[PDB]
């Protein structure tokens, strides 16, 4: 009996991939209006946030300026590794010395990574993260194993990035804080394109939630993200955190210059596999400036606050547990 | 056993929601002509209109003009609250006193809306309308309830909107005369891209319907509809009235001057909730002039006559007992 | 228990709709070149064309040198009605005195179109078609039933449209010769959009030709034809021949002048329902100038070779006997 | 009970069509890095490549400058058909005297085709390839079937092209060494509209494997490669190798002059069934100018190379076993 799509083999086909377009957010009974709304919530198992908000640890988008002023907005951000160690590991000193104030560093897999994480740690960083394409490695599985094991006691360890039930599970049992999601829907990202290979955050989101809510490990969303209404899709499909990119790309906080071009105002915006960053698995485009950064996130938040409002979701853990409708093609 | 779209939870995703471009009318055995069709439905449980259209409590839509000839059309004007309440009161009186035609109005919840509902009913309203982006609150369900044992044995109350079968089952025990449909599908409308949240308004009508119509509550469907044909599919689905926005903003009876940019003729179409109104859950856009308002309901009517002619339906009722086609994205 | 998308009614969207884009027509074992295959089939129970192409009745395809030239390259012209019947039945005349060759002509229901009916008889055409919107309308199974006791023995009576099983079979219980497919398919068409009205042809057909097929009723497709490939299809789902509109509107056979506007050549075309071609449910269109009929008819048949050589079908009744696959969005 | 899509046949639409936009590739957990993949497989059951991929048989794409350059590169390359036998048996010669290099040449059917077979395994040509539309036909299963009895020795001949299990199984039992697959997907093919006959690659790789496979016989993807995901995408479908037309008709090695037009560089590239490469099933377009072939072909690798690091594929074979996730038309 063959398969309905080909093959002898129901599961070659694995399942069915869902998006953030693919989904709209059920409304519910519901005594919150988005003034009472909680928005904080978990971004590691230690740490929690007021503004479930992260800034993507890119050279386009998050240094010392971006990691300030997402800390004081109530999120955190990430600096990149697209530098010099002594540079990193300074500009960690410059956002804890500005009131001691949340930031976090990505590091990748080796020794210049493990020299790297122990300056960041010395700098009095509170969260690394293993910043890899594919944390279903073996390596990148022993880099966060061993890290947790040296410094896991004032340092939260952080591996990704996962798209699979499996994949997500590997790291927990790795011992990692928090499971960040996300291979192939990032805008500058081409991993789709020249490989073939990704996974619907939607779907990916659910099926890796299942494997970390049970361990009580924090899921953070990344890429994917166009509008505030994804922001509140990823976290009702069950992730704690989101990490932006491309929506903060353009604010003034963020690396790159203006591009006064054409009449109207933009900035760089190059993803980390993009070929000047460094077989291209990115690309350097242009974002629309949207001015200061704190004015960003009080949108985002506001509409995130609306969701909570329509699914009846006093917190985000009860968010968390909001029922999607599926969209057809018609949808948009 | 995990779900094919992900997680173990097979009610994660609930259900697939359909819109109006998802479907079309299955023909039928017919004695219908159009001309022979009887378009009289039910806006309330008491009040039967000529035409099953109602205009949209806009402030680029609906006010004193457009209410008094939508009455005479066979439909009913509703008539916004962007403005004084003394006002609005006072456009009451003016379409009462050009013939005894029917007129309704919108309110809030809390005091002002009390005191605002209060004055409309001593100007004569027919219908009340209380007017929310998300019924389902428990705020929402209280201030249907006290109206409609204040002043429900002169006046008709009616509250909205809603998108779920349990939200119109609340709006029903509430004491509800009708339930309005719709939370996202509006033209205007970006509450599906800020907050992720809505529901595809045929799914929308055809729950809500499964609930109020064992209950003897006629169903409002509000915003998503482009033709005509997307009325004859709204009451198809089940509605037995439905209101209209955009078709409407650009006829000469609305509000909003004309706009002869571009050598093309416009008016202002503005949501309720666009920032310019007053998180902005709307946008100020234009659509075409399209003359006066008895030309487009002319159309608009004939165009249901004819579906009413394919499916064999003498009546609105009948209309309502229509059978549907899914559509593939290659259906447009 | 709710029904995926919406209600408790499983058979409120009682099927999926599926056009000619939806599908493909799977290779089979074969032993026929595009040489050898037999393109005759039956356009009524006691008529065989040579090439099962019909060209419509329409004030802008078919009349006197359109419906010679179609005989001519082994099909048949059905000539419009929207013209005195003295001059209709004058170039019935016109084309049977040309060597004999067959021709139809379209009627409506009534007593102007009975009186039409007989003046046609009278002229010597071979077949008449009840042309009508919506067949399943009792007048029109009715026009159908009396005609064929009247003139039955020496005319060939043929009733349309129908969209569904049910339609078929009444007009084939009403003596029907043949029964032609096709409500909203149309290019020119809009009942889809004013009435929210149709039915997918490949669906439609497969429905009509499940009612029509055991009684040997022939079934005729029409409307929805974009390329020689859907021809194939139409055929492949059971149906009989084939009727096109605008693949034959842009012939230079075919009525409405040259439009060299552009510095290209364009041909009329609007629909029988446009509003200059007396709500209207049709529109005044253009399509490219094509050249002579047999050129295009040679390259349609052409192309219908070609598939009777991939699915191995001699015959066109082999080719009724073809397998579908299913094509998703990302087809295109 | 009638059939959701339409008639009472379940079998009548056989199966769902899935094409390489469709899915994605499910990362896995992996032992391998792109720099350590092995991407060796077999082009045919004898012959083994450093690089899976094929050049194809059209007058744009493949001759002596590319059938050289290809086998330098890894892969091979086929020389087409359109062209005197002498030239085409010298153009063997020209590659296998440059260093004794794999080379593939095309032949139809019939005594011509039998005729040019001699010559060019005279002319020491390594791989036979009987190039047709449809090769479900008796006439090129005998075709193989002879070949295979009079030249298999020293020899391997491969049949083409298949869409469907029963087809490739044909193939199989008529001795041939390798399956190429693909009806209708190419970019310059219009076999889709003009007979509307198809079959989606991934579907169409999937079915044709089940039957190969167990019988130990490599199968070719050919046509519909956009990516270099695609070629992922294929080989993880089953494929051994794949076959690029549209990928390489740009490059510098391959036939057609340069085209400097609108300050862009294009090359000729046609299909071998278009109207100027002698009714018409190809198209003569322009494609990007793409440089050397080598730079092409180290791209495409690495994108391979990558797709093997993300589904901890070591080798081709263990590629092969990969699982896939569907896409939404949202995907894009
Ligand atoms: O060059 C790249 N290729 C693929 N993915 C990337 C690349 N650079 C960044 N990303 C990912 O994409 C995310 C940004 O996605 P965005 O916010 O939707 O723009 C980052 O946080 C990374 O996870
Ligand atoms: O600003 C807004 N945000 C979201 N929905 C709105 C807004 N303003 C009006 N609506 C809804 O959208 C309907 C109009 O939809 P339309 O007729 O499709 O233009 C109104 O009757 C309201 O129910
Ligand atoms: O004005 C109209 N409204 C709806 N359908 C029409 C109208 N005029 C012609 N048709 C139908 O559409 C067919 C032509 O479709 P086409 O060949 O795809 O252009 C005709 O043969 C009629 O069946
Ligand atoms: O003219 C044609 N009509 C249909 N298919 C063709 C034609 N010419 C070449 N092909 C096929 O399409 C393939 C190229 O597809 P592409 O690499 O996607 O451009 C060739 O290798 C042939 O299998
Ligand atoms: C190829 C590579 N190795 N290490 C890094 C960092 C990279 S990257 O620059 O390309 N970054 C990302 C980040 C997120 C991704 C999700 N899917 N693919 C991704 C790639
Ligand atoms: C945010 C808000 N509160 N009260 C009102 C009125 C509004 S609104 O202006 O935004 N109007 C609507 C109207 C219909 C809707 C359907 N879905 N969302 C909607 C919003
Ligand atoms: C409204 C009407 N009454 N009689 C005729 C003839 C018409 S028409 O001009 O509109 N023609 C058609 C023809 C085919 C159709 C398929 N679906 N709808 C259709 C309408
Ligand atoms: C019509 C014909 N006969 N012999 C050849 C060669 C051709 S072709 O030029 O058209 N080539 C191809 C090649 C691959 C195809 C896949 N589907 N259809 C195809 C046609």
């Amino acid at each position: 009996d063959p398969v309905p799509t080909g093959g002898d083999d129901p599961h070659k086909v694995a399942m069915l991939g869902l998006t953030f377009d693919d989904v709209l957010l059920l409304p519910a009974a519901s005594d919150v209006v988005p003034a009472t709304a909680d928005t904080s919530s978990q971004l590691t198992k230690k740490i929690r946030l007021k503004v479930p908000l992260v800034s993507s640890a890119m050279d386009t988008v998050t240094e010392s300026r971006m990691a300030i002023a997402m800390a004081r907005a109530g999120g955190m951000g990430v600096l990149h590794r697209n530098l010099p160690v002594a540079e990193q590991a300074g500009q960690v000193e410059m956002v804890k010395r500005s009131g001691g104030l949340l930031v976090g560093a990505a590091v990748g897999v080796g020794g210049d990574a493990w020299v790297r994480a122990m300056m960041l740690v010395d700098a009095g960083v509170d969260v690394l993260v293993v910043d890899t394409a594919h944390a279903h490695n073996r390596l990148v599985l022993d880099m966060v194993g061993k890290l947790k094991s040296e410094v896991g006691d004032r340092v939260e360890v952080v591996g990704g990035n996962v798209a699979t039930r499996s994949a997500a599970a590997a790291l927990v049992d790795a011992g990692a804080d928090a499971v960040k999601v996300g291979v192939g829907p990032g805008s500058i990202c081409t991993t789709r394109v020249v490989a073939g290979v990704g996974a619907p955050q939607i779907t990916a989101i659910l099926e890796a939630v299942a494997a970390c809510r049970p361990a009580g490990v924090p899921v953070i969303a990344d890429g994917g993200l166009q509008y505030s209404g994804d922001i509140a899709k990823a976290l009702a499909a069950g992730a704690s955190t989101a990490m932006l990119g491309s929506l903060l790309a353009g604010t003034a906080e963020a690396p790159g210059e203006l591009i006064f071009v054409n009449g109207k105002q933009y900035k760089s915006y190059r993803g980390m596999g993009s070929l000047g960053a460094m077989v291209p698995e990115g690309i350097e485009g242009r974002v629309p400036f949207r001015g200061p950064l704190s004015s960003v996130i009080h949108q985002l938040t506001g509409g995130l606050r609306a969701a909570m409002g329509y699914t009846g979701s006093p917190t985000i853990e009860v968010l968390q547990q909001a029922q999607f409708v599926r969209i057809t093609p018609a949808g948009l």
